[PDB]
């Protein structure tokens, strides 16, 4: 049974540990412990793997050989590169099975990657590939190899020879094509299609890297007419009208015809049917969450159409040719988690209103905080500003993120500074309004607080700002919606890049725009802090 070690381990570590109770044959026990230890690494559990190796008892030669492989991988994971390399070179490569050789070369690749030697890491993964048999493992190594090449600096790539190594030659041409043409994705598509015919026996010609799949058959954005879905009468009229103005101002003299569909006068399902009958293949909108959910209730309704929805809901998911562009507080909370991390905040307090909005935004913050910190944030819900008094204690260290009005946040800062006067406070754009941000007192009172908002608020002297501030009556909320409409024009004209070019970024009035894997539009916010009675960008 010891021969199992020479084969891929396809089960979970749990599965292998269970087999210990089912078996009382002492030699089989060690084998199962080695199998669990091996998998435990790929589950990113180095210490658990190391602990299990210490539980091993008497081992035959084959079991000792496999333990030494795992030990080398653990050393590589711990960045003990010299030790790991010495450990591998102490093994007899000719005694290893193909599966064991694949593990050997992956460890070598990790060592090289630790050392920032990308070409050497790629060469080790090329050797790993020769020994792999399973398709998913083939694909995973292809994707890791591509990621190594993408991280290499262009100088090393452009000067590297293939060394007579056909696999390396194909890889080098592929990354050069990417680096040379990613800015011209139509030309990159042509180069990638050529690459498949130039290296048809290359491993990646059959299993293309996942990051390149949308580029291989890229299609240029070519908008011919747009249907604009907004609430333009009744309730929500101000919202849609303002978004429409930003949209139309950005559109300027474009000859692209835009047909306007007032969602307050007709159901979205009828509107989409109308647009299809009229031959419209491009929609901007709808805005209201419930109207987006109509689309998501039967996504085939928009088959053949590119759609930039102006909201996102808990039901948003990867749907062909559908992208989601909202100004959600959930996404500002994510920007808050990132900022507080990079600010060096640890153990953050998150004060949310006690309502569904609070849960969603608090949950959004915590999800992101777990990613950056590997632990939970302290989310707490309030009904009144006063409630935050009991969120902190005298002997804390810590920092706060709050979603609340400018007045409510003012009151909060008063209650919290009596318990911890040096508390770093963070807030969302809901805390920034014109009346308060121009008052000498509110600005010295809120001195210290920093908040996220759109970059449009950087230049409060320019003409575009002055004109909009006047036309909106100084209401920051409406200025944000105007900017959203302008950015919607930007996005719909870069729709295929947004969908198909990984990492594509746009400078918008509402922030730096990019798209996640569901084509939800992410926004890199501007942060502002009150300083010397003045508001300065950070
Ligand atoms: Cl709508």
């Amino acid at each position: 049974f010891t021969q199992t070690l020479q084969k891929d381990a396809n089960a979970s570590s749990e599965f292998y540990i269970n087999k210990l109770g089912q078996t009382q044959e002492l030699e089989d026990q060690q084998t199962y412990k080695l199998l669990a230890a091996r998998v435990l690494i790929r589950e990113n559990k180095v210490e658990q793997s190391a602990a299990l190796l210490r539980e091993l008892g008497e081992l035959n030669d084959a079991q000792k050989l496999d333990r030494a492989l795992i030990e080398a991988r653990i050393s590589a994971a711990k960045n003990a590169n010299e030790v790991a390399q010495n450990q591998l070179r102490a093994l007899d490569l000719n005694k290893l099975s193909p599966s064991q050789k694949s593990r050997y070369y992956e460890t070598l690749a990790i060592v090289a990657e630790n050392r920032k030697d990308m070409i050497e890491a790629v060469k080790a993964r090329i050797e790993m590939d020769k020994n792999l048999t399973d398709v998913q493992r083939h694909q995973d190594n292809i994707d890791k190899t591509w990621a190594l090449l993408r991280s290499a600096n262009t100088g090393v790539i452009n000067n590297a020879s293939d060394e007579g190594n056909a696999a390396l030659g194909g890889w080098l041409t592929l990354i050069k094509a990417y680096n040379d043409y990613i800015r011209q994705p139509v030309q990159l598509s042509q180069a990638l299609q050529s690459w498949k015919n130039a290296y048809p026996n290359h491993a990646a010609a059959t299993l293309f890297p996942k990051e390149l799949l949308t580029l291989l058959n890229f299609q240029q954005t070519n908008v011919s007419q747009i249907g604009l879905l907004l609430p333009l009468s009744g309730d929500g009229q101000i919202l849609g009208t303002t978004i429409q103005s930003g949209f139309n101002d950005a559109k300027g003299n474009s000859t692209i015809p835009v047909q306007v569909f007032d969602t307050s006068m007709n159901s979205v399902q009828d509107i989409i049917a109308q647009a299809k009958q009229a031959g419209i293949k491009t929609l901007v909108g709808p805005l209201l969450k419930q109207n987006l959910d109509v689309i998501l209730a039967d996504p085939a309704q928009i088959q053949g159409m590119d759609v930039l929805a102006l909201n996102a809901t808990p039901n948003s998911r990867a749907i062909p040719q559908l992208c989601y562009y909202g100004l959600s507080p959930e996404d500002e909370a994510e920007s808050a988690a990132n900022k507080m991390w990079n600010d060096g905040v640890r153990n953050p307090l998150v004060a949310m209103p006690q309502n569904d909005l609070g849960q969603r935004v608090g949950n959004a913050f915590n999800v992101r905080w777990q990613q950056l910190a590997g632990t939970d944030a302290n989310i707490r819900y309030y009904n009144l500003p006063a409630d935050v008094t009991y969120f902190v204690q005298e002997n804390n260290s810590t920092a706060l993120y709050a979603v609340a009005s400018p007045t409510e946040l003012a009151e909060m800062k008063g209650y919290l500074t009596n318990i911890v006067p040096n508390l770093a406070i963070y807030a969302s754009s809901r805390a920034s309004a014109s009346a308060t941000n121009t008052n000498t007192d509110f600005i010295a009172q809120m001195n210290g607080v920093q908040f996220s908002d759109i970059p449009f608020f950087k230049d409060t002297n320019s003409p575009q700002y002055q004109k909009l501030a006047k036309s909106t009556g100084g209401e920051y909320q409406l200025m944000r919606l105007y900017a959203m409409g302008a950015d919607a024009w930007l996005l719909i004209n870069q729709f295929n890049e947004l969908r198909q070019v990984p990492g594509y970024r746009l400078s918008g009035l509402t922030g730096i725009l990019s798209a996640d894997t569901n084509c939800n539009v992410e926004r890199d916010m501007t942060w502002y802090q009150y300083q010397d009675g003045a508001i300065v960008p950070v």
